[PDB]
């Protein structure tokens, strides 16, 4: 005999569907899931009904629901999200220094840092999936948020990941609509040029870890065979993230918002988060340690911001 179940892609909109006892969900819906669990080819358990299944957007209304919720047109997204969620729901999200963190697992240290950094920045997401999952993550329930970050950045559970690259995909879905940056490049020979940067690039900079240094000038190669100076004339955003490859860099109190460091090599290494509180907290998944100063291989540093305009 048949039965009635519900299908969804966003978990908010449900669609009543007659489930023929004969087939496997896959024959009837396509790829299908339960709580992350893949069940594409299986038979409907006699007490299966009244349960909500995920499915691939196999028609207009579904495709439309996914885009609205996820803000993606990638036909594989929903299936990758589910694979990840399937595993992230096995992770532990303890409070460490008054933030949600991640107990080490499956090379997820980088996601930990992303997650700890986000919680300290006033940033909002456009995609309802991100908004909601983030709201739930700040509240200690971060399985969905991780699975989504993984899916947005095209990574799978187990792989080691780069915090910066990951920020790049995420900040693509953050409200940076008002975020503006103006940079001036002066070459003593070539002359001057000025650039306005919007979106992700208004907030993210690869070249120095120091925010002061971008204000005072950083040297860069000039097509002229010389060394140019790049400095910030104007900043409009609630934060900035500064990145460099791992080098020995000193973190003092009162100078930054938060940071992470990477120890190891490109192929194989470990991230830890540092946050500046009453004193410095170094958050390493579940583990916590304090110090008044840290000098190590910092890779990404965050600073708070409102509006900045240069003298000069
Ligand atoms: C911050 C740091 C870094 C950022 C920028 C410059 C750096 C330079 C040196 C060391 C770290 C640096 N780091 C680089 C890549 C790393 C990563 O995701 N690696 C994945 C991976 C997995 C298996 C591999 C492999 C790479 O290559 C071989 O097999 C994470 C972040
Ligand atoms: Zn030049």
């Amino acid at each position: 005999k048949t039965i009635k179940v519900f299908t969804t892609v966003d978990n908010t909109n449900l669609h009543t569907q007659l489930v023929d006892m004969s087939m496997t969900y896959g024959q009837q819906f396509g790829p299908t899931y339960l709580d992350g669990a893949d069940v594409t080819k299986i038979k409907p358990h006699v007490n299966h009904e009244g349960k909500t299944f995920f499915v691939l957007p196999s028609d207009d209304t579904l495709r439309s629901e996914a885009f609205e919720y996820y803000h993606t047109l990638d036909e594989s997204f929903l299936g990758r999200y589910m694979s990840a969620l399937n595993h992230t729901k096995k992770w532990k999200f303890p409070q460490v220094g008054g933030l949600t963190s991640i107990k080490w697992a499956d090379n997820n240290c980088y996601l930990s840092s992303v997650l700890l950094a986000l919680q300290q920045l006033e940033v909002k997401f456009n995609a309802p999936a991100l908004q909601e999952a983030y709201y739930r993550a700040r509240a200690g329930d971060a399985a969905n948020f991780c699975a989504l970050i993984l899916a947005y950045s095209n990574k799978t559970v187990g792989e080691l990941g780069d915090v910066r690259e990951t920020m790049t995909h995420l900040l693509q879905h953050a409200n940076l609509e008002s975020a503006k940056r103006v940079l001036n490049v002066v070459c003593k020979h070539c002359g001057q040029k000025t650039t306005t940067l919007t979106g992700v690039e208004a907030v993210m900079y690869m070249g120095t870890l120091s925010y002061d240094n971008l204000k005072t000038g950083v040297s860069i190669p000039c097509v002229c065979g010389r060394d140019a100076t790049q400095y910030l004339v104007q900043q409009e955003s609630s934060f900035v993230m500064m990145s460099a490859p791992p080098a020995e860099y000193k973190l003092q109190q009162g100078t930054f918002l938060c940071a992470n460091e990477y120890t190891g090599n490109y192929q194989c290494g470990h991230y830890t988060h540092i946050t500046a509180k009453e004193t410095l907290y170094r958050i390493d998944g579940a583990h916590l340690t304090k110090m008044s100063e840290y000098k190590g291989p910092v890779t990404d540093v965050f600073y708070k911001e409102t509006s900045y305009t240069t003298t000069i």
